[PDB]
DNA sequence: CGGCATACG
DNA sequence: CGTA
DNA sequence: GCCG
């Protein structure tokens, strides 16, 4: 009854197994910090299964027959059910390796590979990094200077004012171009670590060269604290605050209107949902999906889509609104 | 055992 | 390498 | 770590 792919089931934002899913996601994160992407995926998938259940897991028996629950994830749930804590999870939580890899990977411009190298070099704190800044990229210097502001969640109540400033710049760059809020906010989240906007124009081709024009205008308005032809921009924006402002991460993405449903799907997430959707497409339907299109490699054709609904139908999946893609 | 999503900057 |  |  519980299908194996997260794109085959509704996953709401809030659910009935929060504590169990959070513990599995700690182990998933730690697996990623060690480069074990397969174990990260299994732990992420097991957590996601619990998010999709209709009521709390109260006894181990209820894991029987659920996909992605083997001996390891079942033992994690078992210990939480019996003692309220999982020793493995707590050992990870307080480990110096986990805490420092988390601290470092949270910096904009630092990935797992860089954080791991720093860890092996003996670095442990943000002040350790600030001491020899010539070792940092320009992106990493920005991420480090802005780290405190970037560590505070963006509120959905901040987003509308920001969307209006982006829309003004976009409308000057290309009258008729539109801005769509994507990411976790579109899935219903009340906060997020960054804001995501998808930009298009109803006349195919008119969006060509648009993003530099947008960025130049936003920069001239004094709103860009950091930015790098292009179609994705990963920025730090000045967001107004009472008597002041704060730095917020903002992603801007441009797509032609022909690709807009695919880009909207991809950027609306969740990350696990998109990975599972692309895996399902490829492995179950023989179709190749990304944020630009859906390719039939046998007939060498791209599927036209006018809506997200179209894409779910192409793939033979029941339609899920964004609020049920919180895998 | 092989596979694990798939892009752009 | 970083980013989504 | 788990599925097929
Ligand atoms: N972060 C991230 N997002 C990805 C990846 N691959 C992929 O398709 N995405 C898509 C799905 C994400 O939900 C969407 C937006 O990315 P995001 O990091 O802003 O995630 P979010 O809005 O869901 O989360 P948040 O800001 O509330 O923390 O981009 C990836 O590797 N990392
Ligand atoms: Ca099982
Ligand atoms: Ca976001
Ligand atoms: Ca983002
Ligand atoms: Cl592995
Ligand atoms: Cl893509
Ligand atoms: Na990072």
């Amino acid at each position: 009854w519980m299908p194996a792919y997260a794109c085959q089931r509704p996953t709401p934002l809030t659910h009935h197994n929060t504590g169990l899913s959070e513990a599995l996601e700690i182990l998933a994160e730690a697996a990623g910090f060690e480069g074990s992407e397969g174990r990260l995926l299994t732990f992420c998938r097991a957590a996601s299964v619990l998010k999709a259940l209709p009521s709390p897991v109260t006894t181990l028996s209820q894991l029987q027959g659920l996909p992605h629950f083997g001996e390891h994830s079942s033992r994690v749930v078992q210990e939480l059910l019996e003692h309220g804590v999982c020793e493995e999870v707590e050992r990870v939580r307080r480990s110096e390796r986990y805490q420092t890899m988390k601290l470092f990977t949270q910096i904009f411009g630092v990935g797992v590979k860089t954080a791991d190298r720093w860890y092996r070099e003996g670095l442990r704190t943000l002040d350790d990094l600030r001491e020899q800044p010539q070792k940092l990229t320009q992106q990493q210097k920005a991420g480090l200077q802005h780290h405190q502001d970037l560590s505070t969640p963006v509120l959905r109540s901040d987003v509308d004012a920001l969307q209006q400033v982006v829309e003004e710049a976009v409308g000057q760059a290309l009258p008729g171009a539109t801005v769509t809020l994507t990411g976790g906010f579109r899935r219903g989240k009340l906060q997020g670590h960054d804001v995501d906007f998808l930009i298009t124009h109803p006349k195919e081709g008119q969006e060509a060269g648009l993003l530099p024009r947008v960025m130049c205008r936003l920069q001239d308005q004094g709103l860009i604290l950091y930015h790098q032809a292009f179609e994705r921009s990963f920025c730090i924006f000045r967001l107004p605050q009472p008597g002041s402002w704060k730095a917020v991460r903002v992603d801007l993405v441009v797509a032609p209107v022909s690709q807009f449903p695919f880009a909207l799907l991809g950027w609306t997430g969740s990350k696990l949902f998109q990975r599972e959707l692309r895996r399902f497409s490829r492995k179950e339907k023989g179709l190749w999906l990304n944020s630009h299109g859906l390719f039939d490699p046998e007939q060498k054709t791209f599927f036209q889509a006018a809506s997200e609904e179209d894409i779910f139908r192409h793939l033979g999946l029941e339609y899920l609104p964004p609020e049920q893609r919180n895998a």
